[PDB]
């Protein structure tokens, strides 16, 4: 099976490219398995996979951490996510996001049901398993709990089975048959649960599938419309049917070769501790004690040999950086433009922590709609911290055609320069808030209400006849044939290869 | 003489540390030179040093790029500055910084008059010099002028005689025996022109020394306060007394060592055209028509085979980051230190452009004062937006204790983290602006006023009782028994030195 169609596969095609080191002497997940992680998202090495879990029983299982985080040359930096989606390992940004937006004018392929997969070679009922027993990572040394999902999906469908989630959403261990997570508005999981909430009948059925194929995985990250099944969308952009198997104890669908499936009900009446949690911002507050969702596990089943993947996420970079801020900033490319702003490409710089989004604007189109900064960054600000897309997103800077907005010294050199503080900026206090960023949750302000603004980082001629200065830099402060001398004969003078 | 104290022994201790590149085959002072300078700068490469400029005649003149520019290596990033200053190549920001403040609360050495030195090897009159036949370089293509002056000193005393200026400001060819440049406010220069004005007599004496002692040109690029000579204090900073002569037309002293020095006038009511130039910033406007102020040369003196050094600036890193920047910032710290504010360390992040000043606090001396975010924002904002260290600096960005201000990606995550936009910030209207910023003196708003900011990335217990988080990082979410492990078989397990 394809690597972008089956994890097993896709580690696989880690360990062909020399992206992987295999760990077959035993490491404990308490702590070291996510210690030797986060050492390597912080270092863009090679990810581990930890064969030899200390706790392993009966299968249950090897971990694979850093699954989307980055590569140490700039040539293939992003190969991690490119191996979740059949392109190149050498895939720029652009190319990744446009793979992930261009589903979003095809008609869903919707998933192929089969009798069987991977997925079913082992099973633990509810007399056989206990969450407690198995060996589930504490990930920071001061998280709340033992957090088994942070690389799963869960799966969710609408009480009328129109509409089926995937997503990621965290999950940590509550006793030997429950976990507790975050569901929280606006996200998807939080809105097909409210809809069983008000139904009132029952708990919502649910499976959480880890090891899912990648292309999936990708989906399940990304915020894709409401009502949009992610299956559908994942079997438009791969151009494939996915192959899906029934649960055995209800009736929604698993990816066949996913590595471990926990079967069971996400309640509609039940809360439980949980966190605090080593989070996307770099944070943990020791001791918050919030409530959480509440899920019961029915059943497991699982691949022989299953491999857990797992995000050890915090400070730069990790999966919550390269995926979360990344796909976001694609959806809100896609949503401004459905809303006829000029925009033509965006980013979640990394050094922003994911919080901003700069967007390039097409300049000749500005030019046409006669309009200002306030009102055009009022309108942008509107679309955009309006829409779930926006919701991890507290500033968006706007910059003009010159800026490369997938590379961050440039989203910095412009913002720096080009936004007068106070004057080119609009804040907007009425919009949603990510409670989630450190200066929202545990600041002087709402945690859920406000803490956003627009930076117009566009130069006022760019509004009117066009830009009116030229950079101060190499590339174009000199002539060509004057650059081209200088590079012809930079180590002949004296002075200082791209794949390394 | 030492490299400190004699720019001819720089250049040598340069070439001692394999960190220069003498090209002695012809190269063009028009955007050749400037176009190596760069790049170098660009690229933190070795500094050039053309020792055979075409138009080079009688001596006048050979060019030193990147006097003041980064090294490519961590260890020694900082060693051209060091060398500056007698200190260690390997020297930190912070020992740079405290070398340069060390002279603030030392008494003086004023200089010593020598009757002779290599600056009065070689002369020309008002009858044997023409400045369009010397080989000053077009630095960028879109310039105004010719900018012979990146890096000497301007040497003006006040009317009385009590205060001797040094300082850095550009300055280009008008025609044969004048110059234009920047005399603008806050500067010592305008200062000092303003007192020549008032009194209405004379034209101001003025000298201009190209190559002076390095420890000299630093001191010239700092904002040491109103009426303090600078040479005093470089005496005091080095414990040596400054050796200098006496110009042959006025009544002012050069360094002895200078390798060129202009003697002339600046005028109190003549001026001319002075850019556009490709500025610290990154940007250049060109055809921008200002005026400027306008120097007359009458006579030049020269060492035997005169090196001119040169700034070849704009994108980052150049001597407009590395030295107006960290100089402001160090500045900065005591300004506010004076002021019984709790800062211990001040650094202008190059992320920013050197426009952002970042501020690290001593969060137990900051809970003992038992204030507020707004309260001590406004207090900080109002000691440095209102003094001129603070002229440059258009954000101040607060931060505690944990964050290593040298470090710009660490500012960059305490900023995007911890300050709610608007809410976390005050804005400084009524303050004296940066014309040079883009987005001030080509923006939107008063080129002169206004666009100030502080934003405060301390976290609300700093001000109450102490840090309420740990990082999401390997060094703070794993005991240190699990990370020493993890670094000692970090080979072993197969994943991958300081100087490189
Ligand atoms: C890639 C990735 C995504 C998420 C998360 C993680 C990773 C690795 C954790 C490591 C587990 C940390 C966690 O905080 N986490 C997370 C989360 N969304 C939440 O509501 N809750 C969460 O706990 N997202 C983001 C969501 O996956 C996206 O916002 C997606 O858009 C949601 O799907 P949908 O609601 O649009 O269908
Ligand atoms: C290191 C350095 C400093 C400066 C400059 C340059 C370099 C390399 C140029 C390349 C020539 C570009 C130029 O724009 N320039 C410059 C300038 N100050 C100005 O008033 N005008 C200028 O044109 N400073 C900064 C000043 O040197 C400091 O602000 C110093 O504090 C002034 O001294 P003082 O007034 O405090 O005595
Ligand atoms: O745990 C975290 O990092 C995290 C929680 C969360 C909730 C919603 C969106 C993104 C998220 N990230
Ligand atoms: O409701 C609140 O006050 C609040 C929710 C929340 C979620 C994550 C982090 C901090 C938070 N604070
Ligand atoms: O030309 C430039 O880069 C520049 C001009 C100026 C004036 C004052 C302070 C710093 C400065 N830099
Ligand atoms: O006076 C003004 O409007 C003005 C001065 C100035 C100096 C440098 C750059 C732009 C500027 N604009
Ligand atoms: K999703
Ligand atoms: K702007
Ligand atoms: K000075
Ligand atoms: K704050
Ligand atoms: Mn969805
Ligand atoms: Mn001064």
């Amino acid at each position: 099976q394809p690597a972008h169609l089956c994890f097993r596969s896709f580690v696989e095609a880690l360990k062909v490219d020399n992206d992987l080191v295999e760990i077959n002497t035993p490491i404990d997940p308490n702590l070291e398995a996510a210690a030797i992680t986060r050492r390597v998202c912080e270092t863009n090495d090679k990810a581990p996979l930890f064969n030899n879990l200390i706790g392993m029983k009966n299968g249950l299982f090897r971990i694979l951490g850093a699954p989307g985080s980055l590569r140490k040359s700039s040539a293939d930096r992003y190969g991690r996510l490119a191996r979740h989606l059949a392109l190149p390992p050498t895939a720029s940004m652009r190319e990744i996001l446009d793979k992930m937006l261009s589903a979003s004018d095809m008609p869903p392929i919707p998933p192929t049901i089969v009798p069987t997969g991977p997925c079913k070679e082992n099973s633990l009922d509810d007399s056989e398993f206990d969450l407690t027993e198995l060996p589930v990572p504490l990930i920071h040394k001061s998280d709340g709990g033992k957090y088994i999902q942070t690389y799963g999906m869960h799966i969710v469908q609408s009480p009328d089975g129109t509409w089926t989630n995937w997503s990621i959403a965290r999950a940590m261990v509550h006793d030997k048959n429950h976990l507790t997570g975050l569901v929280i508005p606006p996200q998807h999981i939080w809105q097909i649960h409210q809809m069983w909430k008000k139904e009132g009948r029952s708990d919502v059925p649910w499976a959480l599938a880890f090891g899912v194929p990648p292309a999936a995985i990708m989906a399940s990250s990304m915020p894709i419309p409401d009502g949009v099944t992610e299956a559908g969308y994942v079997g438009a952009m791969t151009g494939s049917s996915l192959e899906l198997v029934k649960c055995d104890t209800n009736d929604l669908y698993v990816p066949a070769t996913s590595e471990i499936v926990l079967e069971g009900t996400l309640s509609i009446s039940e809360t439980g501790p949980e966190g605090p949690f080593g989070e996307m911002h770099g944070y943990i507050f020791p001791g918050d004690t919030h409530l959480g969702a509440k899920y019961k596990v029915n059943r497991i089943t699982y691949r022989n040999n299953a491999i857990m993947p797992m995000s050890s996420c915090g400070r730069l970079t990790d999966e919550t950086h390269t995926m979360i801020g990344s796909l976001a900033a694609a959806e809100i490319r896609k949503l401004c433009q459905q809303n006829d702003l000029p925009i033509t490409d965006a980013f979640a710089p990394f050094e922003s922590q994911v919080t901003w989004v700069a967007l390039r604007v097409d300049t000749e189109k500005l030019r046409a709609m006669k309009t200002t900064s306030e009102g055009f960054r009022k309108r942008v600000g509107d679309v955009v911290f309006n829409h779930k897309a926006g919701y991890t997103i507290h500033r968006l800077v706007l910059v003009g055609d010159d800026i490369d907005v997938y590379e961050g010294k440039d989203v910095l050199w412009a913002f720096s320069t080009r936004c007068r503080p106070g004057m080119d900026e609009t804040l907007f206090e009425d919009v949603r808030g990510f409670p989630l960023i450190p200066y929202m949750g545990h600041g002087n302000g709402p945690a859920h209400r406000g803490g956003k603004v627009v930076s117009d980082a566009l130069m006022p001629t760019e509004y009117t006849t066009g830009r009116n200065w030229e950079a101060a830099d190499f590339n174009q402060s000199y002539p060509e044939d004057l650059k081209q001398k200088v590079l012809d004969n930079w180590t002949k003078m004296g002075f200082s290869h791209h794949h390394h």
